[PDB]
């Protein structure tokens, strides 16, 4: 038995949905995560070509929670500009979380504007909802949204 | 397939903690001397997987088992702490007092700045003793809600019981 | 199943070596400038698995790709060197001179005390250059029989050819 | 195509073959290798209970060749006091060796004496026989023989 929790973050961007989606769907993005997010990772291992099926093993500096987890690039839908990335090992999965999924959806607003709609769904054992509730936030998705938009806006 | 690894390279805030102590006591029908000799045995560390079967996914022992020894403990998937290092700080034969400090990983990544286990084996009679196992930790006050349910006397109690079982199953010196 | 890891803890002899130098030169129909910009590109390290597909089982890059960067290279089973670390010592733009030192593993476990690669890109004309890649190593004389057949200009020659291919397949700045 | 090479070492011991074999066949021996051979290993990982099927991953200090290899406890014959241990990864297998096997055979001489007969067979590609010939010796087996006999003789 698990409780389902869904959290959301949105970010408006003065660029086309296609220009933002190009970055998010780029297979070369994985190897550029330390450039995009300086000092976020102590260690990042990329297993694969950066496309769907790629696993990322992320290790953070001492003091931070998650210390380490693995993420898998599970699904890309270019038409809908939608990307799914599952946490498959470590991190919150060691604190009663049985399922953890990030979804990013770049939605066009105008011709040269869009909204980055990021969300994370997780399933928790009730014995742990009070423990992990405060730990799980939209931080990682927000950081990505901010960095990608800044990369695209400044050209 | 291809594996690529990319490794980059508050002075009052760090001591802005509250101190918590949790105590465990196991009184057992064996001598302090018999219980202490297991605890103070330098060979104990390498026998932890035997003493506590299915506790560890991986155990690394750095050093000779005496004071200064570091134990790197990795636990099976799903379990919290997944990994941490502990260091043998004190093995005091006269007082039957052992100190073990968590030095990296585990609760130290969840707002805890200091974590020390103390085991004191105290006679209560000629063939009985108390194993007093305690954990003193310092936490940033705003992680007390998070971390208190996780920090229990579980591993210290597990050790006390397993060692007691060994001894009460009367083997010898 | 159970994993247990146990980790314990001549001043003239160490410099009693002979010096060997092996030279490789690739003269190519591209400018020194074009060839150098690839070699001196800080992003080159993270693209080595792309530049040299199937060369590495694992590659770790420690640092930003500039001077000071350490590369930990693990090769597929059966291949010698299985693993070693190299360090970017010099990236000299004025002379088109790059130095890369093997600092741990590989030949350093087979009697070699020092191993330095130097790459110098020299103009031979307006649209041509020589890539002079050399390896200077110091070995204990009694491992020369062992290690000389193993140490070749292979990896330096592989790099020179791969970079040349990239450039000669005329892409841009 | 490979060349076959077999090298041998013998050690006479003033103890019974059974008293020596007891040590060699002891499943607890693996975890006591650093005690038996101080300073031989930088790191020793034991994967298994110490019995047949156990894998040992041995890492040596910088400067030494092999830096690292895995060994597997393949066969025990108690009647004949015979033990087989194969090198399965790393070490000489990265220098044209396609097969590497250690055999230890404790043979009784008298009632309270025996000979420890240790040998290693390997198969090499001819392109590498001159390279690995000087590297492969009975050292590891000799070290084991010396340490076990000393343990048993001194009681
Ligand atoms: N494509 C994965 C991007 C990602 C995942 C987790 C993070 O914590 C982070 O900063 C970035
Ligand atoms: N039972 C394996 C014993 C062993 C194997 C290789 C060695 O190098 C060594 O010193 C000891
Ligand atoms: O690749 C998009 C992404 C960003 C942050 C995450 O946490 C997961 C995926
Ligand atoms: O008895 C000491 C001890 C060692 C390791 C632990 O994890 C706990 C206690
Ligand atoms: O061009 C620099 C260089 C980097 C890594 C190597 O292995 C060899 C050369
Ligand atoms: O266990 C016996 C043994 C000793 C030395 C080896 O190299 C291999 C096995
Ligand atoms: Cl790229
Ligand atoms: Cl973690
Ligand atoms: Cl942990
Ligand atoms: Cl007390
Ligand atoms: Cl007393
Ligand atoms: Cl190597
Ligand atoms: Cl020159
Ligand atoms: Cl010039
Ligand atoms: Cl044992
Ligand atoms: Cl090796």
């Amino acid at each position: 038995s698990t409780v389902t929790k869904v959290i959301h973050h949105e970010l408006e961007v003065a660029a086309s949905a296609d220009d933002i989606w190009t970055v998010y769907s780029w297979p070369g993005l994985a190897k550029h995560l330390p450039d995009l997010l300086p000092g976020a990772f102590e260690k990042l291992e990329i297993i694969g070509d950066g496309g769907v099926g790629t696993i990322l093993d992320m290790t953070f500096v001492p003091g931070e929670f998650p210390h380490e987890y693995k993420e898998k690039f599970i699904l890309v839908d270019n038409e809908h500009r939608l990307k799914k990335v599952q946490m498959i090992e470590g991190g919150y999965l060691d604190l009663g979380v049985t399922y953890y999924m990030d979804t990013i959806h770049v939605v066009p607003t105008g011709k040269d504007s869009c909204v980055i709609k990021s969300s994370t769904e997780y399933h928790v054992k009730p014995e742990f909802v009070k423990i992990v509730e405060p730990l799980i936030t939209t931080g990682p998705l927000a950081a990505m949204a901010d960095a990608i938009s800044k990369l695209v806006l400044e050209h």
